[PDB]
């Protein structure tokens, strides 16, 4: 079932730029002693990376903050509300000052009940929900590290089905790995593709974690494991004349020649990246130009996707469904029922007749000539046709208007 390109995507090293926060209670538990706590955090991330090796993820600690003064959220024995408060704090307070793919709260409070942490599921790189929360419940750093690794498994799309698999043979059950993978394949989140700059990492270099840090030139693991002719495993220095070791654009300790491909296209709105002969790094993932016809002329590319009404229906509604006929979209001429184009001022605002395909999305099943739509008292964008969907020949949605593509891109 998995396309060869999917299997191969499954094997690209992936990275998380991780930020950890220590709350006031763990801080006091550790006698206010800030180097002791930083050390224990570094043991912890190291433990994670040892566990996440077989998964192809490397966790790079890019920030560590201790609330040695007061908590900036109300941390509560109720695990849910602390996870809720911490997710909002991440989105509103942490991201504006500090890029990161993920953050965990590590806290000394005693959570009510059995719960030692909690996480949102398959949400990595999400501003809102790429966050977990972990209780520092033991003096044994390995154990808290394991829970930390488990709450991150949740962010990476592993399910609770927990209390084990259906059936089989520190680590993850096979069912937890298929879940995680499916999630990666289904969402392919963007952020875990970039290799963080070695400068950006705040933990001590570890020579042997397979990630090249400041003061190292290569890192192929333990001397017992390493079999590179390029790298000296003990010292993490390149060998005689080598320019590189295990980067995607290295071959036989040298830069590959220009134009060798290094990240395949994942579909027709992706542009392949190609090695430079100039360095050992694969150029950043970028995509085809905005407006390229895509998915058999059914759409036009927008920032690396091919938005199509039928697929947005299926995403909202599950497979088995498809876009409604054009007549359904008339409803968008008014603001009663599903009908919508824009929120302006907290007021509801109709589509002009010419724009009706860039308002609320209308889907259908069988029997149903009923025009179904998706709504949210919560979030007035949910169910709205995605920007950049095709609305006529050579026309796309931009700001909830149907516009000439030559004016959009
Ligand atoms: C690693 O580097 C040192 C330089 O101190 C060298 O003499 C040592 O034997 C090297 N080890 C290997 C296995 O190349
Ligand atoms: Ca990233
Ligand atoms: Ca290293
Ligand atoms: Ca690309
Ligand atoms: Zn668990």
């Amino acid at each position: 079932t998995n396309t060869p390109e999917q299997d191969r995507y499954l094997q690209a090293k992936k990275y998380i730029e991780f930020y950890v926060v220590v709350d006031n209670i763990m801080y006091r538990h550790y006698k206010r002693d800030q180097p002791v706590i930083k050390r224990k955090v570094y043991e912890m991330i190291n433990t994670m990376n040892m566990i996440y090796r077989r998964l192809n993820f490397h966790i790079a600690l890019i920030g560590l903050e201790i609330w040695s003064n007061i908590n900036e959220i109300n941390v509560q024995s109720d695990v849910r509300a602390t996870l809720n408060l911490f997710g909002e704090w991440r989105e509103k307070k942490l991201l504006p000052r500090k890029r990161n793919d993920n953050a965990q709260l590590l806290t000394g409070i005693d959570f009510n009940g059995t719960p030692v942490g909690l996480a949102y599921i398959g949400s990595i790189c999400n501003p809102k929900t790429s966050a977990a929360v972990v209780q520092d419940y033991s003096s044994r750093t390995r154990m808290v590290a394991i829970t930390m690794a488990h709450e991150m498994g949740h962010n990476l799309g592993m399910n609770h089905d927990r209390g084990f698999c259906t059936c089989g043979f520190y680590q993850f059950s096979s069912c937890s790995v298929r879940e995680h993978q499916r999630y990666l394949l289904r969402d392919r989140p963007q952020c875990i593709l970039n290799k963080p700059l070695s400068t950006d990492i705040v933990s001590p270099p570890i020579c042997g974690n397979y990630f090249v840090e400041v003061g190292e030139e290569c890192d192929c693991g333990s001397p017992a494991d390493c079999q590179s002719a390029c790298c000296n495993a003990t010292t993490c220095k390149l060998q005689h004349e080598a320019q590189c070791d295990s980067e995607e654009c290295c071959e036989k300790c040298k830069f590959k020649g220009a134009r060798a491909e290094c990240r395949a296209a994942k579909d027709d709105c992706d542009l392949p990246e190609l090695c430079t002969g100039q360095s050992a790094e694969c150029p950043t993932d970028v995509f085809q130009r905005n407006g390229l016809p895509c998915q058999n002329n059914q759409g036009y590319c927008y920032n690396g996707k091919c938005p199509i009404m039928t697929n947005q229906c299926i995403a909202l509604r599950g497979p088995g469904v498809k876009v409604s006929r054009d007549s359904c979209f008339t409803l968008n001429q008014r603001t009663r029922g599903c009908g919508l184009c824009r929120m302006e001022y907290g007021r509801k605002i109709p589509c002009a007749a010419k724009d009706v395909k860039c308002g609320r999305l209308f889907c259908k099943r069988r029997n149903s000539m009923i025009c179904n739509c998706s709504i949210s008292p919560r979030d007035p964008n949910y169910g709205m046709v995605e920007p950049g969907t095709k609305c006529g020949d050579g026309m796309v949605c931009s700001n909830r208007q149907c516009v000439d593509v030559k004016t959009a891109y």
